[PDB]
């Protein structure tokens, strides 16, 4: 199956950063650690998500890779490349001071291009073009995800895609062209304006834009329709979705088995947080893959896959307290496997698609997540309500 | 004096750790990083050890030593080798799924072999012969303890050792030599089936376990004997003697000295764990030894000596929480120099061997002990009670 | 403009530690790992301050540099090495074990040279000679600073800086030349008792205590004056007069900018703790200065300089607990882009010097700092009791 890129991932998934739900405009913000993510940060109306990923990391940003949505500003630029960040990737529409409401628009994009000359660190677009079967496998396979299907047993998809199209190019595209070569000559992006490098950038972006409109509709704002009950109260619906849209994008990194599965960890502190996504915090993602320096990676086959539950909880950013909420996000029904780590791990909560549960497969088992106790699950359903 | 080796004692600590009190047996382990310890796990009635592992260090376990008491299952031994650790280590007698009870079994132990070929980590036995006066010397000690002593003070000891050396065997050793063979097989160590290495694996195997129940025996369950005070409460006693005989281990890792003194330090967490060791957790561990990087390690000697329990403070793997309920397990009084260190560092109980309590060496000192305010102290004694 | 080197303000710091308001006499001590300070630590009435970074840090003390505002005694020295630390520092004075009482005193000091021949560490005298202009650019600036001019606002300075000179000569100098020769000559410095070598550590030991005094009284404990609110509850005033030094002798290393800034982070948790400074511990300091690795540190050049209030929180060595008391102490009033970093990091109170406060410069504007809320803000002025 198509993989989706390491780098459109994390490019991607700055882009819908900056839609956690909550002249300067918002971003969202990667930090990659390792080639692994240790921090999922979005702008808040107090703070950048360039200086909030400085207070919640630190000294501890050095030879990280930081993809922002947006272009960073010279004291967001200033302060990162301070820490010790190695690559700053951005998507080049419009960065965080916005060049399409001036004079300091304009004149502090000229001295971050200055700060980006006198500094160590990379500031680049690492926004690849994607496979020519990439996006319609995308396409094919959030028809046959768990939350489009469930809606299905109970054409709707396609309006909900289009709507999210028109939105995302709305909030991520320059449609004028020339005003985005007005905002590529200013933040120092000279060469992208020139033909076919213009358009391969502006088709590039549109194909990213396409392939994340694609995922977010397919676990949709659709009816009541929600994660419910089937602490123990229940995330904000707007921020399950958004968590679910985030495992989702870490599920089409699977390229060992036919079907990928994503998983994704927030825990809500008990505390005021600076970042944009409030108590909400990253904990830890992975998806299916074959186990790090295996020749797999390089009876049947499956039965060394790693798991995206246990790829979530080996490679963690942070450790889940047991005081706090924690919540894991699953694209799947959790496996006979993986619900034991999950409980074991101390996580509170799950939300996952349970199309498969209680289903007892050749390789694979669902019986353990519908008979769990002391995990509050959380199922794609209507209302009860 | 005789020295244990690292191997030998991790070892023997995976072994001690699956005696840890609470068609798949328990499983002891060893987690160990740049040779030192760094968790002390046993299987649980819902997860195995190296599944709990992987969720109390996740990523951390990259490049760690894991020494396991019985070979981990094909779950276990894929995910840590995806978290990165290098050498797996464990005691070549029965898997985590026994061999004794299967189709399944043979089945897992064979998909376990073809991780090992397809994977960069190492799976071996890195069991070996002790030293020909070990067995002796940790037998003659095992009477010179302060616990047998004690006992002594108030024949005994070799009925209470033979009785180990036959639970012990019965446990961790195949005492017939064609089901063990077959083991051997179907775990991938045909090598080790042709005499002379089918037998030097076997008295090897005989010789460590010899050596465990005479360290075991000498923290003994006789008559009504245990840590009592002379939080505050104190542990149960047959926690209390198995974190003692950890630290009787430690000891015998001693060469700078003609005495060895161990000391290990165990926290209890106020949550529920994954672990078998329950909200139990391992926090430090040390002996009595030159500082690291000194020509004494490759005016007396002794005044240089790193202490058992400075060591344990020094390479420790957790920090102590105040709102914890903090031990460290002494072999023997702790000294007047390592008591300020104790109560600094924010340990709630000691529980050691207060033979040597009150009394005034050369270059030692064990007045501070007797007259120590804030912690709790549990001394070998008979119950008050 | 002049600048502090590092090793000149760790060897101050340390120093300045011993001073924390709170046979064997008190030492202060600098942790410093990668040339950043990740700890600041005094001795306690019952610990010293070798042994307290011990249990503060254990072995993460390994290739860390130890400033020593006395030479550590045997027991300290053989644990730090132990640790791994690679270069021990200490003021060439009366050492920890005072030599100024002892046939004790002098065999201590004999072991601890045996001990430093036979390791790897290397404890030595780091200490520097000053710049030219250094203590006069010192002087002149403690004049110009808040503190001293907020007193002026409401001949005295000069008044108190002699007496710091007489007190801290007495207490980090050894007057007698014959006593300080019996002291280098116990400790292992015969190199130095040999002119020009004896002069020039002891003119240099002078020069550093000159300038100590200098800093120490441009935040001194004249009059009514302190710091008070213009949790909510005020640090003692001797206690946040010292740190506010602190924070003046960091903004000592500033070069990039014709004005010095510097920033310290200081927090108090809900326990006991070892240390000399009692609850209060060291989480992260800074000064005004470029971005590492950028052309500028080796549109005006003003816009890219990193903030003590920024550095403070890029290199902390701790993180900011929610349920404790975390402080900031900056030698002037923080800036429009520090402040919301520093109510970002969830800093509970800040001490400053408002002599900007409330100004809007070209590159620099001081409006937000008046209207915070959510933080407390305590400021040098007359008590309003
Ligand atoms: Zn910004
Ligand atoms: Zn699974
Ligand atoms: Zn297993
Ligand atoms: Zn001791
Ligand atoms: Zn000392
Ligand atoms: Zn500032």
């Amino acid at each position: 199956i198509p993989r989706l890129s390491k780098v459109n991932l994390f490019t991607l998934l700055s882009l819908w950063m900056e839609l956690f739900p909550a002249q300067v405009k918002r971003t969202g913000l990667v930090v990659v650690k390792n080639m692994k993510i240790v921090g999922l940060h979005c702008s808040s109306e107090d703070l950048h998500a360039g200086q909030i990923a400085l207070i919640k990391h630190g000294s501890r940003l050095k030879n990280c890779d930081l993809y922002f949505s947006r272009k960073p500003c010279s004291a967001c630029l200033k302060m990162i490349v301070n820490a010790g960040v190695n690559r700053i990737s951005y998507w080049p529409a419009d960065p965080e001071i916005s060049l399409l409401t001036s004079e300091d628009a304009k004149l502090d994009a000229k001295a971050v291009e200055r700060l980006k000359s006198n500094s160590r660190a990379h500031v680049c677009v690492l926004l690849q073009p994607l496979v020519c079967y990439m996006v319609q496998f995308v396409e094919e396979t959030s028809y046959k995800c768990d939350f489009i299907q469930k809606i299905t047993k109970t054409d709707f998809y396609y309006e909900c895609k289009q709507e999210r199209i028109k939105e995302y190019e709305m909030l991520f595209l320059v449609s004028n062209e020339e005003m985005h070569k007005q905002i590529l000559m200013t933040i120092g992006l000279e060469n992208l304006c020139e033909n076919p490098y213009f358009s391969n950038l502006r088709q590039n972006m549109k194909d990213l834009i396409l392939l994340l409109a694609t995922v977010a509709s397919s676990v949709p704002n659709f009816k009541h329709f929600g994660f419910y009950r089937s602490h123990n109260q229940s995330l904000p619906q707007e921020i399950a979705r958004h968590c679910m849209v985030q495992a989702r994008l870490l599920a089409y990194r699977t390229e060992d088995h036919k079907t990928g599965v994503g998983a994704v960890i927030w825990a809500e502190g008990k505390s005021r947080s600076c970042d944009g996504t409030g108590a909400m915090y990253f904990v830890g993602c992975g998806y299916n893959a074959f186990p790090v320096g295996s020749e797999y990676a390089d009876i049947r086959k499956f039965r060394y896959i790693i798991h995206a539950a246990q790829n979530a909880l080996t490679f963690r950013c942070q450790e889940i307290k047991p005081e706090e909420r924690s919540m894991i996000f699953v694209t799947k029904c959790p496996c006979d496997e993986c619900v034991p780590l999950i409980k074991g791990a101390g996580i509170k909560q799950i939300y996952a698609g349970d199309v498969d549960v209680g289903k007892k497969k050749a390789d694979i088992s669902y019986m353990r997540f519908g008979e769990l106790e002391g995990v509050s699950k959380f199922t794609w359903q209507l209302n009860p309500s």
